């Protein structure tokens, strides 16, 4: 079926509509009837700086579809990407990681990550946004993130104002019991069966001369410990769940692993919230500094852009080395700086804790209220 063997790694550009695939493909079949294909081909566009890696494996069905989509999207006044990891095992995609940019360089700066899982539900949050101003200046974070109903959040924002400055901050995480239980698979697939089995054994195995199983003595001690718990104090339904896991447990026999009672409240919340408010009367001051030998560019620098390493081709040996253009991050200098400089109260606080039974306030609000007439309010409060 097989005449011979061949193994190549012949390379070749593939006309994508518009665009240009530098496909390289390694395939080791065998030329015959029987064909042992088995190909590492790592599809590259350039037109379009997409890398894509394909490996076909029918001998253990292992077909891995690699494909990184970046967009170009950067212009001179709108600089944006839109980065694309589409992770497909056996051309299913099970890891999916997008990333949206819209940092322009005027006021908006949008910096966004999309990291979520279809299979395992692990959902991850990174989003940050900074507008830019002149004269104040505003600011957003966004980082959430909930895996298995792992509820995990964190809010924190700060924005500049003439009148007024203020910062909060929100720790938000809260993981519920039952959200937990259903999410997170508590059910193997060969366990009920197992126990299923073992109990067949052994019920249908016993010592001769007699015809009882340990499972009436099994039974019986599940019944004489549930009486000496039931003996003690405690009332509680946890208890009665406990009850139910015995009498199934007498035939030796269950339907998950562990314990499936819930002593812990279904809702475990744990959250620290609080906040700065900063008073600034009712305006600022917004000192423009002059800044010479400002507002250069990246040629004026005496340096290059973009570093080129000499290309060797040297016939004699044969050997070949092309440039490696490596691209420098370009900066420009600002000709005036903005400087912030504040002013005197009033300043307030607020800080409260919610943790699972236990709720603490506090208040507290310093500084004269006016500083030409003198109303002087310094009051405090805890709270548990």
């Amino acid at each position: 079926e097989i005449e011979q063997y061949s193994v190549s790694a012949t390379y070749e550009l593939q006309r994508e509509d518009r665009a240009l695939v530098d496909t390289l493909k390694f395939v080791t079949q065998a030329e015959g009837a029987k064909q042992t294909e088995a190909t590492m081909t790592f599809k590259y566009n350039r037109q379009s700086m997409t890398l894509s890696s394909e490996v076909q494996i029918p001998d253990f069905d292992v077909d891995l579809g690699t494909i990184l989509r970046v967009n170009d999207e950067s212009t001179e006044g709108k600089t944006s990407y839109r980065l694309t990891l589409d992770i497909q095992n056996k051309k299913i995609t099970e890891v999916a990681l997008m990333g949206h940019l819209s940092c322009d360089t005027k006021e908006e700066r949008k910096i966004k990550g999309v990291i979520s899982i279809p299979r395992l539900q692990a959902e991850a949050r990174s989003e940050i946004l900074a507008h830019w101003s002149p004269a104040k200046l505003l600011l957003q974070m966004d980082s959430s993130a909930t895996a298995y109903g792992s509820t995990v959040s964190k809010r924190v924002a700060w924005h500049y104002d003439e009148e007024k400055i203020e910062f909060e901050w929100n720790t938000g995480t809260n993981v519920d019991t039952k959200k937990m239980t259903s999410n997170f698979p508590v059910d193997l697939s060969d366990y009920p069966k197992s126990l299923h089995m073992y109990a067949n054994r052994l019920l249908d195995h016993r010592v001769p001369q007699t015809d009882m199983t340990f499972r009436h003595v099994g039974s019986k001690l599940i019944v004489a410990m549930s009486s000496w718990l039931q003996k003690a104090s405690g009332s509680l339904p946890y208890t009665q769940t406990l009850q139910d896991h015995l009498n199934s447990l007498k035939e030796f026999n269950l339907q998950n692993m562990g314990l499936p009672d819930f002593h812990i409240p279904e809702n475990l919340f744990l959250k620290s919230d609080g906040r700065v408010k900063y008073t600034l009367n009712k305006n600022s001051l917004k000192i423009e500094i002059p800044l010479p030998f400002g507002g250069k560019s990246s040629r004026d620098l005496k340096m290059l852009e973009t570093v080129r390493t000499p290309a060797l081709h040297f016939k004699s040996v044969g050997f070949h080395l092309p440039s490696r253009e490596f691209q420098v991050p370009t900066f420009t200098i600002p000709k005036l700086y903005q400087l912030q400089v504040p002013l005197l109260g009033v300043l307030d606080l607020s800080t409260n804790v919610y943790s699972n039974l236990y709720n603490w306030s506090a208040s507290y609000s310093g500084g004269n209220t006016s500083t030409d007439h003198f109303s002087l309010r310094a009051r405090y409060h805890m709270k548990a």
